[PDB]
């Protein structure tokens, strides 16, 4: 089963850590918790963004150019990436934009963090149809001393 995990701001805008204006350690814990011990696919852009493999997860990088770092698995297509994962219960797609777009029609689940923030950003999460997805989990949290803004965790599974 394919899963997408992402953080969204006002208007489906998503961006990198340093691009991000918020500070949400709880969002981090949630990402950790839901992606640990699972393979995670990401685009070249995200990878460079992160600069180190994520521990306790098999990191598979999607890119068209040959890879330049043996600490991760480099793949050339959606299909290839899916196969390098092997037979596991759940694959996690971590972005970015192009990546999300491509896996979405393959996914059955969406783990999303809704950040009550307005920011101008070059990129967005794909417009998906709500009639096709059922919200099975939801939890709103107010800001606090740790978390800079209010956020909502949500999990939808494809109908
Ligand atoms: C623009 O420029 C940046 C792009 O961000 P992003 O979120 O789109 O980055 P991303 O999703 O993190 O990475 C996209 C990149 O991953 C690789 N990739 C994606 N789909 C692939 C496929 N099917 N086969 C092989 N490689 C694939 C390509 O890298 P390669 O260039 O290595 O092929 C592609 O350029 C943003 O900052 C935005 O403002
Ligand atoms: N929920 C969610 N939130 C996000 O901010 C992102 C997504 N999904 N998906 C896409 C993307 C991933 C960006 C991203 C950047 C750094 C680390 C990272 O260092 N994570 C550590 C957490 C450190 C800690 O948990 O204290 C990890 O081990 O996963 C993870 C994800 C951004």
């Amino acid at each position: 089963m394919i899963s997408l995990i992402a953080a969204l701001a006002v208007d489906r805008v998503i961006g990198m850590e340093n691009a991000m204006p918020w500070n949400l350690p709880a969002d981090l814990a949630w990402f950790k918790r839901n992606t640990l011990d699972k393979p995670v696919i990401m685009g070249r852009h995200t990878w460079e963004s992160i600069g180190r493999p994520l521990p306790g997860r098999k990191n598979i990088i999607l890119s068209s150019q040959p890879g330049t770092d043996d600490r991760v698995t480099w793949v050339k297509s959606v299909d290839e990436a899916i196969a390098a994962c092997g037979d596991v219960p759940e694959i996690m797609v971590i972005g970015g934009g192009r990546v999300y777009e491509q896996f979405l029609p393959k996914a059955q689940k969406l783990y999303l963090t809704h950040i009550d923030a307005e920011v101008e950003g070059d990129t967005h999460f794909p417009d998906y149809e709500p009639d096709d997805w059922e919200s099975v989990f939801s939890e709103f949290h107010d800001a606090d001393a740790q978390n800079s803004h209010s956020y909502c965790f949500e999990i939808l599974e494809r109908r």
